[PDB]
């Protein structure tokens, strides 16, 4: 039993809700919140910019130190950093940017990072400025993640469409 509320069950282990991941994080304070990051951990907009703003830029300060030490992430890769005031930890995951020419097959690799954590609050990956159709992303999530994932879907029309879709 956990403190997530109002989620619609999609499979044994995947749950979905029309919600802003930032507000879900502030309310639930989960163990792991997933950020939809780029390889430079430059949190400008979308999920990343909104999460970072909610941390008063502390996420960006921590991220810049991480990059200065370790260099950029791989597309499809991840790192665990602090969750600041939003969660115990933040799992920064890089989905492929199809508008950068990056291989959509790397979306499966990106979701594989979720399997290292028993429970996560997460957005759909690659479905923002990275291009990728959200229907495909939800499908990859369901077919890749085996741990318990609570998906926060920002756009209501998109959520309704995802819920009403079989294939
Ligand atoms: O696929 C991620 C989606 C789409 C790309 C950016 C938006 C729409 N995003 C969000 N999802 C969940 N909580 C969010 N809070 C702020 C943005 C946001």
């Amino acid at each position: 039993v956990n403190s997530f509320s109002g989620y619609l069950k999609l499979t044994d282990n995947v749950y979905i809700k029309n919600a802003d991941i930032v507000e879900e994080a502030k309310k639930v304070k989960p163990t792991v919140v997933v950020n939809a990051a780029n390889v430079y951990l430059k949190h400008g907009g979308g999920v990343a910019g909104a999460l970072n703003k909610a941390t008063n830029n502390a996420m960006q300060v921590e991220s810049d130190d991480y990059i200065a030490t370790n260099g950029p992430l791989k597309v499809g890769g991840s790192c665990v950093l602090s969750g600041h005031n939003l969660a115990k930890h933040c799992l920064h995951v890089v989905g492929p940017n199809v508008n950068k020419g990056e291989d959509i097959q790397l979306l499966k690799s990106a979701y594989e990072n979720f399997n290292q954590h028993e429970v996560l609050l997460a957005p759909l990956l690659s479905a923002g400025i990275f291009g990728a159709d959200p229907i495909h992303s939800l499908r990859v999530c369901v077919d890749t993640v085996r741990t318990n994932v609570y998906l926060a879907v920002f756009d209501k029309n998109l959520y309704d469409k995802l819920v009403s879709s079989f294939l």
